[PDB]
């Protein structure tokens, strides 16, 4: 079916007819290279490197040429180069390339004789070196996202129904699948449902939140074991007059899930949905913790998506 | 007119007669960096690098010379210099530069003889390397503000008076011109009015808080899709018996989005203001949500500061 | 006993039976180097580099057999090499070596006759800065963790329960081992009793909040001293009814802190917890806080931990 | 007098007697350099290097020694060294130097003869990788930290009460003295007297909540131009019934402001404190703002401190 957030809880929208959406993203560059595709992202990286390399070649080449170093004009005996054993432009590209990674062998140096050479040297190593910095630092932040972190916390695949301390409660289960810590977790869904006009030409989405408490319906300090979110269905429901049953009912229960990161102090969001169809009624969650003889709590994701019949 | 904040979010103050500013922005140099402009700045860096060259070069000419190392002060075959080839103040500052890069061809290297020469460039190296650190952290720092990113975020242009659900609703859209998402967005506006006194000399301006709701008035975990935020003027409104009418009044609602950027962890704010004439009467936003074949939702940035009449 | 959190604060729980764990860590390879062991994190950043270079160097051996540039080929005196001087994978190592660190002394450089030659090195480069280049980030933030941070704050080894204020109040002392501050902090304990069922198969974990005051009851900015952190024991509390007495209950009261650091703007958390047996009733913290002559005040660590009866 | 905070908002407290100090900073490395002053941590740099290359440099003579290199040992025409042109400790040294650094000069290189050699400058050079990387990252978030920003927020010198809108308040004023915005600011005051016992050895410092208001006494987004901060005096007021007159009362009103910077989303903290003699009566803080032709509005800080009678 249509649904908001794809069960994994990524984004279900794309845009349209943005007019002047280049040079918006010529402007923020930094975020276009975080934010663009992996594969020209690298192609990208590979790209500045090499061809400053080879444009600054060609240049050198040039720069020999109009001052005549090459073999085969015949330089007389007399002849000091631009630069030292430069006569290809196969030379020309390694000591641009030697000399802008800093490699420096020594076969090919500058020498004294040309001022213009040492200036365009110049040029090209602050100017590689901007370049050089700008990409690490793109994808040391690319790499450094914790969007991928949120795939080691999964939500329930099914939401149930039941009595829990004897009021009717929507349920759902979470878990982290790692031993790095959530902090500062907070579950909150918002109610999605359809609402059509005159036409097929557009829809108006009406929100609804829904809170999710465990305890006190506060927030939950840390995500140690495998927790039960419970939404209150009672007349302050917006889920109340719903129909409650099988199936039926044009709406999403998207699930979203904020905290703190602890290792990196990175804020980090899960999302998922449950469809009308995907709600079940009157289970119950296998409790899926148990101790052990060691001492200490043990979570068996065998069983986190375990329900049977009240 | 006179303005708080430009109607893209932009200060409009200046200050005036700040009393040792000079001695202030030596001591926080780093943000000092960060917020400086842009041409500067890359000044700054070219001229760090080459001149940082430049310095050592004629240090180590100076050396060169008090060692006698020149060609025609005539070295006798005895003289083991206090560095090779460098006998013109071009070499030496070809030296500086073939360190402090560590480009190291080779033709030109440092000899046992000098050990004063020694701890020159250890110094050399040790604050060379100090500096480049320190411009390369400000600018990547620089560009990863997320000012810029603000840019991809929009307000309508014009605020429109209305009946929805039969409250007379103040109402704004906002939108996101990327696919990253923005979190823990939340709307605020002030409103700030004109008080003047006995002189042309000073101004108090008074606050006032407005509250800007959606769905149940608390915050909107993500900005899918373009939110038409809506304020209630009733007499618990600041703006209720403002003059009500076509352009007249002495205000500004300032409208401030503060939220958390996915990618990066960063706090991005979007400002922007409406003046008593941008404001319209009895308006409705053409709603600019739309629905496709291919099954999920369509936002046309076309429609979204349209309006018609109700 | 069998507890939640260990004394200090680490985690006590295991989780068995991830399906799919192995493709989950390898999609988020970030957060996998961030939170892997330092043995083999020391020994995957010693491999990385030194393994590029060996594969490398085989990869250049193989080059020169294949233009046949070892000497006992017996080389024509015609013949330019691919690369000079390397005649044995010794070389070529020491070349990959020499290239990829960029030392590049020049005894051993390439030459402009072999293109592929070229190209190889090129890849070499790029990739190997990759490399380099994510495990020097990893690195990084694996020290920058702030965990580490926590042990230099300290909660009582005791909780002790008295009269404060004429109200029964359950109290631990907090304080920080250095001078650099800690902001913003909250205080919030859990409390977590057993629920047993038919098997010892699982169990339910209830939860209950368990907020602890100071002076209002909000927050304390700063951690300037040895702070007394209390918990109301009246009716509205939780532990009311608990067996009061010496040692017996099924419980443990975990204690958090979380809160800004000053240098770093991360988010740190200390955790402990207290055992019902860890629990003392009618005591008082001997006041750890005195004052000196020079004139402001002194924590003197000796008598945090120290108790009198009342 | 003895005091909180110093007047611009430094610690004003020593720790002693901590038990296990060294051993816990050696841990927590990280924060340990960041945290340590300036001149021991440019000594430590610069001996990392320098030291690295020293050490080397002793080891790579003894290699030297041990394989009979040196030349007044008198080796055979046949003698392939370890390493070339190294038969003194300086030139050990210098290419510890020119290889640690990677400058590779190239009149000094390995040799293909000596594995022990080459090994020994595989570790040579993924240590010292280890260790620069290490420094140069403490550098760079020692300089970053936010501490040396928050001199650029300015608090009045004095706390002044008299009647605002009738009502009696306690006022102070907060400036910046920076372009860039400060965001999420939050004023948050505290109360602090003095409580005697038996003895002068020990002091409970009872804390109290003072909120600080300014239109609706919530929050002020950004800190565009100087704003008064103002707390009811009622008697919700802990400060109600102090002696409110003239210097007398054993209290400090500490002043606390944090909130988000807007060019690298660090939280900013200022921080000072008033004496009861600081406390003025009856007077009114010269407003300090005025508008001018160009058209907007202007901050003039001679006014500032600027304070008249009522
Ligand atoms: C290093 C590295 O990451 O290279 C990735 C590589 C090439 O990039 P690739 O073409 O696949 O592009 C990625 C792809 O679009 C993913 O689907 C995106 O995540 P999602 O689905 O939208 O959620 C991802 O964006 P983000 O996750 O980074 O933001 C994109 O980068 O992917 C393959 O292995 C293709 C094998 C065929
Ligand atoms: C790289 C790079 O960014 O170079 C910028 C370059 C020179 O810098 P430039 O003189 O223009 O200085 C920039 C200019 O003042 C902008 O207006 C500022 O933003 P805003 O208006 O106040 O909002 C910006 O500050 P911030 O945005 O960085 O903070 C300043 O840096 O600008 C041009 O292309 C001039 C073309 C003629
Ligand atoms: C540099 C550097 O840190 O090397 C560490 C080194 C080898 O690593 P090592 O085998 O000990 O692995 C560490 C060990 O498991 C600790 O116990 C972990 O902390 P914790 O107990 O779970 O809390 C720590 O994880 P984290 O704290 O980093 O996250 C692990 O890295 O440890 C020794 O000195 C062994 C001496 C025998
Ligand atoms: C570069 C660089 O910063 O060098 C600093 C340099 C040497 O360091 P220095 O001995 O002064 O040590 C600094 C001194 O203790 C300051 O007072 C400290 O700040 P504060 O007072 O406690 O607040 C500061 O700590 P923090 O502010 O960094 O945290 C300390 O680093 O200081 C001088 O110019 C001495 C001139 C005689």
């Amino acid at each position: 079916r249509r649904r908001v957030l794809t069960k994994d809880g990524r984004s279900n929208v794309r845009m349209e007819h943005i007019a002047d959406k280049r040079f918006l993203y010529l402007k923020d560059l930094w975020t276009t290279f975080i934010d663009m595709q992996w594969r020209y992202k690298l192609l990208l990286f590979s790209a500045t490197f090499a061809g400053t390399w080879f444009l600054f070649g060609v240049v050198w080449y040039l720069v020999a040429v109009a001052h005549g170093d090459l073999l085969e004009l015949g330089p007389p005996a007399n002849h000091t180069p631009c630069v030292v054993q430069v006569h290809t432009l196969t030379g020309a590209f390694l000591f641009s390339l030697e000399s802008q990674t800093t490699i420096g062998y020594g076969f090919r140096y500058i020498s004294e004789e040309c001022p213009l050479a040492i200036v365009l040297l110049i040029a090209q190593l602050v100017l590689t070196t901007i370049l050089e910095i700008f990409i690490t630092g793109t994808f040391l932040a690319k790499i450094a996202r914790p969007k991928k972190r949120a795939e080691t916390i999964r939500f329930s695949q099914h939401a149930v129904v039941a009595y829990h301390n004897g009021k009717l409660c929507l349920m759902i289960r979470v878990a982290n699948m790692r031993k790095s810590l959530l902090i500062g977790c907070q579950v909150t869904g918002k109610l999605l449902q359809t609402h059509q006009t005159k036409e097929g030409e557009n829809i108006r989405l009406n929100q609804v939140n829904v809170t999710f408490q465990v305890d006190t319906a506060s927030d939950s300090p840390f995500l140690i074991l495998p927790l039960t979110f419970y939404h209150v269905v009672d007349e302050t429901s917006p889920l109340k007059d719903l129909p409650l049953r099988s199936g039926e009912g044009d709406f999403e229960l998207v699930l979203i899930l904020s905290g703190t990161v602890e290792s990196t102090s990175a804020t980090c969001q899960v999302r998922t949905s449950y469809l009308p169809e995907e709600i079940l009624w009157g289970y119950e969650f296998t409790p899926a913790i148990s101790l052990s003889a060691s001492g200490k709590y043990v979570a068996d994701f065998s069983l986190f998506d375990q329900v049977v019949k009240v």
